[PDB]
Formats: C-alpha cells, sequence, structure tokens
C-alpha cells in the first residue's frame, strides 16, 4: 500500500551551517512575534526562510516544501524524492516526509504537522494562488495572515556568526577575482574565464567548510556589449583589447550570498572609457563614506546622484545603490526593506550588511558605450561600516597586462 | 523620481533559439486560446512561460517580470538593471524597461503595455499573493483568470523544433556522462568529479549553438548515503571503490533541461548492491517498453510496480517514474499534467517527451542501503517511442575499471 507521508531518518545529522544557539535565537524570536500576534503557526514554503530558521535548502524540482514553526515544534516538510537529506540537515524537532503516489500529499504532511490553527503565518510575497487555495481548504476556519514582512525585518539585521561567514563568503569572492584575472588572455570566450573562476571559488568552500552542501555557485564575466546589463548571462563573445569587461564573483555559502563586481580592461582603456570608469569610482567612493548607522538609504540615494548629475551621467544610471545581504541567491531571498533606492527612508543600524554598488550604463553609439560598475560589501557597525572586499577598484588596478 | 519605465534599444537583436514560425505558432495557438476564452490579455510571471513565448530567460534577484501578450502584442517588461539584454531576446512587439527609483514601477509598465482589459488570465501556480494583490488593484475593473492550465497542456506537445533541442541536449548530457567517468578515481571528492562533468558541458554547448546564452548547466555527483536523496548536493565526501555511486548530468540550454542519470561503481560491486541493481535496471527496461502512444500513466506505474513487488521491494520507492521535458529547470517549469504518477490518468501522446527514472532506496545499514536509479528520456511518436539516452546502464558497462 503507498502511504501519504512517512520519515526517513537516514544517517546522521550534518555538523549544521551555524551554532546551536544561533539557531535557538532565531527560533526564539520568530515564536515571541508569533505569540505578540497570536499566530498558532507559521508555515514558511520560500527557500530563503527555510534556509534562515533551520538550515535546509530545498531543491524545488515543481514540488511544495514547508517548514512549520509552533511555540513547540520545527517540523521541515520533504518529498520523498529527496530521502534522509532534509532530515540530516533540520535544526528543528522534526521531518515528514509526503509521497509522489497521491496528488497533493504534500497538504497531508502539512495537515499532520499542523492539526489545528485559527491563525496562520503565510509568505504573502511567495506563497502562490494555487497553493494558498489548497491550504485555505485544509482549514477553512483559519484566518491566513502575513509573515513575511515582519521576518524580514528579522533577516535585516546580521549576527556576528553572519557577519562571519559574510566574511569568508567576501574571502572567497576575492579568490573569484583573482581566478578572472588569471585566465584572462585574448580572444577568451566569456564561458571560459566563467568556469575558470567558479572552479576557483567551489574549490575553496570545500576548502573552508567541512559538512558543506557546494551549490549554486558562479561568475558573470561579462565583455563588451555584453557589460549592458548587470546580470546578463554568459555568452561565447570574445575578449578584445580595450574592451570594457565585467567581473562578478558570487560564492553561495550555506545559502549564503556575497558578491565581487569590478569594471576591468584588457590591455588599456581609452580616454572615453576612463573617463566614465573615473566618475564611477568617485560615486563609489563617496558611497563609502556614506555608509554609516543613521544614514537613511533615500538620502545616501540623492546624496550621491548629485554627483552623477555634477557630471552629466545621471541618466545613465540604471539601478539602486546597493542592497542587503545575508540567505539570498538570484532566485530566492533579499530584505526589499533593505534597498539603497530614492524613496526608501530605513535608516542603517549596526549589523546590517549592505552594498554600495554604482552603475552607470552608456549605450552603443555613445564613446565610452558600456556598462560599469563596482561592487563592495560594508558590515554597518559602532561608528561606520567595515568594508569587507579587498580586491582593487578601478584604473589604479584594472587594466590588465 | 526619475522616470518610472523607459525603452532600451541597446545593440541588435540576437538570433533566437527555434524559427520565427516556431514563435508564430505558439503564439498563435496562445491567442486562439485567450479569443475562445475571451481575455483581453495574458500576463505571464514565470521564468518558463516567458521563456516559452519570446525566448528571454530572466534572473529574478528579487525583481518582478512580465510577458503581455494580446491578440497583437508581445511585450516584455524587464528591468532597468537589464538595460538592452531583454530587448535583443524577446520574440515579440516591444519591451518595456522598469526602473528602482520608486516602489511598484513594475506595475507602471504593466499598466503602460495594457491600458485597459475586462480579463486578464494569469498563471496561478507561480503568481504571488502580494503581487496578485497589487495588479487586482491596477485592474479593479478586470476577472483575473488562469491561463497557467491551459499553457502546460499546450507545452506538453512539442513540436520538431524542439525535439530536435532535446536530442541535441541529451547528447550533451552523453558527454557529460563520460566526463564523469573520467574524472572517477579513488578518493576523488564528489566536487571535483560534477566540476570536471559541467565543464564538459558548458563547452559542448558552446560550441554547439550559436547566440547561446551559457547559464545553470550542473552535475549531482552522489556518492554512500549522498545517493539517498535524487537532489542531493555535492559534498566534499570522498569515493571509495565499492561505493554507491549516482552521476546526473544536465545541460541546461535556451530554457531547454535534459538530463542522464546512472547508478556506477568504482572497481566493483558488492553481491548486495549487484542484486539490487539489477531488480532496478529490471524494471527499467520494462518502463522503456511500456511507454507508447495510447498507454496511461497510471497503468505504466502499476505494471512496474508490480515487478518490483516480485523483488519484495517496492517499499523502498522513493518517487514517480518519470516526467515531461520542456522548458524547465530544479527552480522553474514542469507539466503537472505529464507525471508517471499511480493517480494520473493522462494518455501519453505523440510529441510527449517523458522520461523513465525507476528508483528504490534502501536505507543504511540494510544490505545493499544507498540509492539506485536510470533514467532515460523517451520522444512518443506514433508507433512507439525514440529513446534518446545513448549512455550505458547495469553493470556491464558501470563497473568502472
Ligand atoms: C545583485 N545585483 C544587484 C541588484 O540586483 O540590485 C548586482 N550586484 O548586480
Ligand atoms: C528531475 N528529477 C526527477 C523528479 O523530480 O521527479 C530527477 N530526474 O531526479
Amino acid at each position: 500500500q503507498m502511504p501519504k507521508t512517512l520519515r526517513i531518518r537516514n544517517g546522521d545529522k550534518v555538523r549544521s551551517t551555524f551554532s546551536a544557539q544561533e539557531y535557538a535565537n532565531r527560533q526564539a524570536r520568530l515564536r515571541a512575534h508569533l505569540a505578540a500576534e497570536n499566530i498558532d503557526a507559521a508555515i514558511f514554503t520560500s527557500y530563503h526562510n527555510i534556509n534562515y530558521y533551520s538550515d535546509f535548502l530545498y531543491c524545488s524540482f515543481g514540488r511544495p516544501y514547508a517548514l512549520v514553526v509552533t511555540e513547540d515544534d520545527v517540523i521541515s516538510i520533504s518529498a520523498n524524492i529527496d530521502g534522509g537529506q532534509p532530515w540530516r540537515r533540520t535544526v528543528g524537532t522534526d521531518n515528514i516526509v509526503y509521497t509522489d503516489w497521491q496528488r497533493d500529499n504534500y497538504f497531508a504532511a502539512i495537515q499532520q504537522a499542523l492539526p489545528k490553527a485559527r491563525r496562520i503565518g503565510i509568505e504573502h510575497d511567495h506563497l502562490n494562488l494555487q497553493n494558498r487555495d489548497k491550504l485555505a481548504a485544509r482549514y477553512p476556519d483559519a484566518e491566513l495572515v502575513d509573515v513575511a514582512a515582519a521576518c524580514m525585518r528579522m533577516r535585516m539585521i546580521k549576527s556576528a556568526e553572519e557577519h562571519v561567514m559574510i566574511r569568508h563568503g567576501a574571502r572567497i569572492a576575492d579568490i573569484g577575482g583573482a581566478a578572472v584575472v588569471e585566465a584572462l588572455g585574448d580572444q577568451v570566450p566569456e564561458y571560459e574565464v566563467a568556469l575558470h573562476a567558479t572552479q576557483a571559488m567551489v574549490r575553496a568552500i570545500a576548502d573552508t567548510f567541512e559538512d558543506v552542501e557546494l551549490m549554486d555557485t558562479w561568475t558573470w564575466f561579462q565583455s563588451g556589449i555584453n557589460t549592458d546589463g548587470a546580470h546578463n548571462p554568459v555568452t561565447t563573445r570574445k575578449v578584445n583589447k580595450g574592451d570594457i569587461l565585467s567581473l562578478n564573483c558570487f560564492p553561495m555559502i550555506a545559502g549564503y550570498y556575497t558578491a565581487l563586481e569590478r569594471t576591468l580592461f584588457l590591455d588599456h582603456c581609452s580616454d572615453d572609457h576612463l573617463r566614465l570608469w573615473q566618475v564611477n569610482v568617485e560615486v563609489h567612493e563617496a558611497g563609502l563614506k556614506l555608509i554609516k548607522p543613521g544614514a537613511r538609504c533615500s538620502d545616501i540615494a540623492r546624496e550621491l546622484n548629485e554627483i552623477f548629475l555634477k557630471h552629466d551621467v545621471l541618466q545613465y544610471r540604471t539601478f539602486g545603490y546597493g542592497h542587503s545581504f545575508g540567505t539570498l541567491s538570484h532566485y530566492y531571498g533579499r530584505e526589499a526593506g533593505l534597498e539603497l533606492r530614492e524613496d526608501i527612508d530605513t535608516v542603517l543600524e549596526p549589523g546590517m550588511v549592505v552594498s554600495m554598488e554604482p552603475m552607470i550604463m552608456l549605450p552603443e553609439g555613445l564613446p565610452g558605450a558600456g556598462g560599469y560598475r563596482e561592487h563592495d560589501i560594508l558590515i554597518v557597525n559602532e561608528n561606520g561600516a567595515e568594508n569587507i572586499t579587498k580586491f582593487p577598484y578601478g584604473p589604479e588596478k584594472n587594466i590588465i597586462r
């Protein structure tokens, strides 16, 4: 007979990514929230809140995943395909597996985990209509309430242990920087260098952590037109001497993202290029000093925009000055409170980890046409910000010969 | 606060994946569906449905995207950070760019593409709550109705251009195969082996295809207990001879997924493992003979289950026998009306592309503990099915000496 749910407690639970106290403290806070709002349970569906509160980063493949938090339990809800793996990772009190063998066994693992509730916490910014229709009909009485906004402002501030991991990741993003430069060669295709820098960083992650999963780490190396978009995919484009290049290296550790992005030039850079690179570096140096406790996001933006207006390129600009770090990727995560944009009145506090990442982009046509961008990570402390990114920027270094 | 929407026509339109006629055929069948439903526009927000229809595969990083499809238009809605890259990919009539500079500019660009509707068709299995509440507030006069079910069933039957694409990708997965075998040494870490395979594949895609974007292509290469869930993340475990191994190699080409998966051993396989591999290989060669037009998914599950039950192992199956190919990856797509599951009664039809990947998994400590899995892809045609997976399976060849 084909059961709807099981348990697969296979092999031993791994050494987790953060201490037990770290997890206990995040799970404590979130429950002080539930309790304050008379929310019986949270059901998380998103990669990044599952990961943040239990150390399990799931693989969706178009199956649903869940983490159900009550005052007493933390229960991960995985697919039978994953075997014992979700259980050996979860920092929580249980793991219930659902199977393929009937439709919507997932909502039976859920109702298993949380047999009754008058008020349930869901991620409005992540749960879809069909799944919400589903969950509401397993609990027609419950009130379903957002929790995502309250949990994002709790992830907005980093722990010390979070800061140490973001330091190690910025050290690795530094190594993938150096392996970009080594690989970098006239007539090199973009994908050769991106393979090279990827292997250099997976291989340092493997090195620094023992019970580490090696996932999703990547490199975007962009050249010539392909620098016109800060997330444009790797292409077969051969690098020529003098072309504008963009180095972007992203170690992914345990769901934790860090980045190194850097304008570079092979052999030379022309003076129409050098002079726009030197305006972009001047706004980057300025924003470094603007990252301080007590600074409001909105104001950092307007302060910085005056520099680009002084130089007649403010229109070249393409995206916010910086965002928040933490557990996020290109496909999950990101604390929307946390963005360096013209209408975000958020004040920086100690503990936050923000980037500084000015960009200008000049279309094809214009002298110096191409994307320029430099990206550092700062940790907000007492007294200022500690910039953790040590690879050099700007023309004094990044014209490679 | 500076503009909200703009256009960037930067550079030239790339050479698309498919033929213009392939994109005209897809958008003509979508429009015949919307007009028969009297739905004024579809708004797609999913990776898969935007890729399917317009050949633009976006990078979220926590920004929303759209494809708005009318009887006359196809407009993509991409963020200012990507500059010109969306428009160069979009097989459509317009691209509109929204900026970061004020909140929910994205909505301002959709109301720009689609100034008035009465009934707008959206994806319930993808769209989130919060966005759906913002959309509805834009268009209070308008009925939001699901199109993702209509679209999945359209996607389910591939054209011949899609077939030839999926042959290409299975060829390159057979190249990623042989690089696993190249790389396999005693006491090789999992990650090294993954890295050597996926470099093999990146470079193959980059030969074959022109105008191609090199993204997402991975390997899972699992040893010992890490073979206990098919989607399990590379670790730094080293391979011992005799360990049970799993090779899984996934070329990701223009949003088109294919995969090779094979049990293998280095130098020898115990008795207990051999016995269990030969069962799983037996159920695989039966599943290959059941895949044919007319067949029900339900009857296929339930015949192979009889085989496994004859070897008293059925209780060790972990997931469905296989699924539908097309535009998907680990983080998007998958045609849920296409699954080789016990209660699914879709009938296979020519042009479907499915897998056959039986698995059993025995928990540590039982004799022949580990995960066993073979995985081929089959094109369904008018007479049977063509199996595109050419790498060998079973012990005759996958005991690597
Ligand atoms: C993450 N990304 C920034 C953004 O999406 O705002 C970068 N660094 O290009
Ligand atoms: C995609 N995955 C199959 C599934 O999720 O059912 C692989 N082949 O292991």
